């Protein structure tokens, strides 16, 4: 079922995580178009699937063009969200839907969640409480926020912490402080 | 401090809410620029108070525009915020910051929150806990997304809930489930 269909995308792109990482790096956008999304994106909602890929393709080019902010966990985690036809926009999206269990479930962008969490401690990934198997590791977070780079703490010099929807008029370069998760304030910096 | 301020203007519009409730209608621009919100605009967030004053300004206009969709309560309670320079934005905010209490705390723009807690049984508005006065009233909620109209409760004809930075894409006259608040999705549509 629809749980399953998740957890083996999960697991799938772990067992082929050596030849994944490479086209990531060398040819995404052929590993994009891989039927093996297929049965993940049937889960994504049809009125929003194409923005969440053009939201993922873009913040994976900001991890390969920032030195030294590759994540393992991150890439595998958005992966089959950039499957559709992409679209852009605006936005900031801090969860994305996957239809499983009879209800919309939210996997969280930034870190784990009960969708999607990541064991730092056993190296394993579970996907809704199931093994998926053990990630293959190769500050800055730059696969978070569209235009932006989490840059460390939150630091008081930058003022009243912003939501992730009150970012759209700082200036390149701009740093702010925000609130990205509850009782987590971060400081950003608006690229160049 | 600024607890009394947050109080003392929801106190005031209450107070003259004879001559604010005409004014909002006949001559609104003359109204948000009155200085008697300035107290509460020091209150804002310096980066976000323009885009809060043009969300807030449209969805009064809306309001205006929509035949039966007064409402005394999400007037009093967003009309200080449309007292800053506006500047328009795509984005939906959900909450809007005051700095008080040595905090940034947010106001709900649905409904009631602990800062903003109208009481339907006994009329009266609670600031902050303290009591700011008595209402003196006049389905469709026309002040609560931009370009959009809550409508009615959920309908699943409409598919999948989409949270309210999902429906930047939907067509004219388009009708989609949006969660709105913690298990709380309502049917909107999105006006023409």
């Amino acid at each position: 079922g629809p749980e399953s269909v998740l957890v083996n995308t999960y697991q799938w792109i772990i067992r082929n995580w050596e030849a994944v990482k490479i086209q990531w790096s060398q040819n995404p956008a052929m590993l994009y178009n891989k039927m093996e999304f297929e049965p993940f994106q049937s889960l994504v909602p049809k009125a929003i699937r194409s923005q969440y890929s053009g939201f993922v393709r873009t913040l994976f080019q900001q991890m390969r063009d920032v030195l030294g902010t590759f994540d393992t966990t991150q890439i595998i985690k958005l992966l089959p969200f950039a499957a559709a036809p992409p679209k852009q926009s605006r936005m900031q999206f801090s969860s994305l839907t996957v239809n499983v269990r009879g209800s919309g479930m939210r996997i969280l962008v930034r870190g784990n969640s009960p969708v999607f969490n990541y064991n730092k401690t056993t190296k394993r990934l579970t996907i809704l409480g199931k093994d998926a198997g053990t990630l293959i590791e190769d500050g800055v977070e730059s696969a978070v926020l569209r235009g932006f780079l989490i840059i460390g703490k939150e630091d008081r010099r930058y003022g009243p912490a912003l939501s992730i929807n009150e970012l759209s008029n700082l200036a390149k370069g701009e740093k702010a402080n925000v609130l990205i998760g509850q009782g987590d304030v971060v400081l950003v910096m608006k690229r160049k």
